[PDB]
C-alpha cells in the first residue's frame, strides 16, 4: 500500500488549499508554508496544472510523535497536496497517518498522538474538499 | 542506516550547521531552499522536551516538475526534505528519502528515471558534503 | 506623511488575503510568505484581534527598483496587511510605492518600474478590498 | 527628513550574513519567519543583481505589544534585514531604524520599552552579523 490518500474536491486548488488553512487553523493547528508547484513549473519553462501544496500541523501533537520516533520528523507537518488533472478536476491528497506511523515504526506511547492525527488529517481534508 | 526509504547518517556537525551545510551546498547546486521548520523550538512553544531538530525543504523545480509531471502525487513528497536531530547522547544525525523509494511509492515510470537519478545525485552529494567535513 | 494607504474592506481578514493572493497570482506576481501576527499574539499569550501580512510581488519589477538603489530591497517585496479593529471593522493597509521611492531615493532609471508597482499594488488592493 | 536605514558594511558574504542574522536571533527567542532571495528572483527574470537577501524574523510577544498601540505597524513588522554585495564585492547589512518605524506609525508612549526591546535586537542582531 502507497499510504497515499486522494479524494475529489469540489472547489478550485487554490480555494481548496484555502479551505485546508481555514480549517486547520481553526482546529488549532499552524499553517507553516505553501509550495505553488505549478508556479515553480512556470518559471522553468515547463508546463504544469495548478498544483499546490501545504503544510500544517499542530506542534503539540507532532512533538508526542518525535519523542517516540524522531525520523518521523522528516515527513511532518502535516502536507497535503491539492491539484488539476488535464480534463479540469480537482485532487486532494494527504497521507494516510497509520501509515507514516507504520513507515517510522511508530509504538505505543504515540498512539493518542496518531489518532489525533488521524482525526486532524480527516477532518480538514473532507471540509477542504467538500461543499 | 536504510529502513522503508529512509537513510540516516551521522553528522560530524551541530543540528543547526548540519542545516546550514545543507542549504549552502543545494543553492551552490542552483537549488533554491523553499523553507526550514525547527520543530524543537515548536515542542518548546508547547511546553514539551525535544532535543534539536530541524526539517529542511530544498531542490530542483526543473527536476521536479518533470517528476510531477509523470504522476502529480509526487508533488506531496517533493521538494526534497532533509531532517537534522540529536539524539540522547548527544550524536547528530540526518535522514532524507531515498528517491528511488519515493518513485515506487508514486508508480513513476520509465520517462523519470533520467529525474529520479537525478534527485539521487543531489540528494546523495548535499548529504555527504553536510554530514561530513 | 506617513505613506500608509488604508481602505475598508467587504471581507474578514482571511478572506481579505486570500483575494490578495488570488489577484497577485493572476497578474503574474508571486506569493512569498504569509505572517499571521493575530496567530502570533496567541501563541505569546497575548490579545489580537485579527492581523495578518501578505508579501508578493513580481521579480522582474522588483529587480529594476534595486538595480538602482539596492536598499529598497528591504522594503520589497510588497506587503500587505488586513486587520480588523475592535468594532469588526476590517482594514487593509499597504504602502503608497511613490512614498517607497521617496525614502530610497530612486531616480528617473525607476520611473517604469515605480508605475508598474503603483498599479500593481492599485489593481491588488482595490479587488480584495472590494466586492 | 530622515530615511531610517541603518546600513553598516560586513565581514562576510551575503549569505554568511544571513545565516549569521537567523543563528543570532534564534538564540535570543526570535522567530525566523522567511528570507527572500532577491538575485535569484532577478536571475530567474533574466536581469543582473549582485547577490542581495531579505530576511524577517522578530519576538512576536514585543511586535503584539507594538501592534496593540498602533495596529498599522504590523505592515512593517517582523524585522527585517537586508545583506547585499556592491559591484566591488563589498558587503553591506541595512536595516530600519526602530525609533523611525514608531515615529511612521505614531505610536505612543506606552510603546516606549517595546521600541527600546526592538531597537536591542535590531542593535545586537546586526553587529554580530556583519562584525
Ligand atoms: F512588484
Ligand atoms: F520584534
Amino acid at each position: 500500500d502507497s499510504g497515499l490518500v486522494t479524494v475529489e474536491s469540489r472547489h478550485s486548488v487554490a480555494e481548496t488549499i484555502e479551505r485546508v488553512a481555514a480549517k486547520a487553523k481553526s482546529m488549532g493547528m499552524n499553517v507553516f508554508t505553501r509550495v505553488d508547484h505549478g508556479a515553480g513549473a512556470k518559471e522553468a519553462g515547463l508546463g504544469l496544472p495548478p498544483t499546490e501544496l501545504i503544510i500544517f500541523g499542530n506542534p503539540q501533537n507532532g512533538t508526542v510523535l518525535m519523542q517516540d520516533k524522531r525520523t518521523i520528523g522528516l515527513d511532518l507537518p502535516i502536507r497535503a497536496l491539492a491539484w488539476e488533472d488535464g480534463s479540469g478536476k480537482v485532487w486532494l491528497t494527504v497521507n494516510d497517518p497509520a501509515w507514516l506511523a507504520q513507515r517510522h515504526s511508530l509504538g505505543l506511547s504515540s498512539d493518542v498522538a496518531i489518532k489525533a492525527m488521524v482525526t486532524g488529517t480527516g477532518t480538514v481534508t473532507k471540509y477542504a474538499a467538500g461543499d
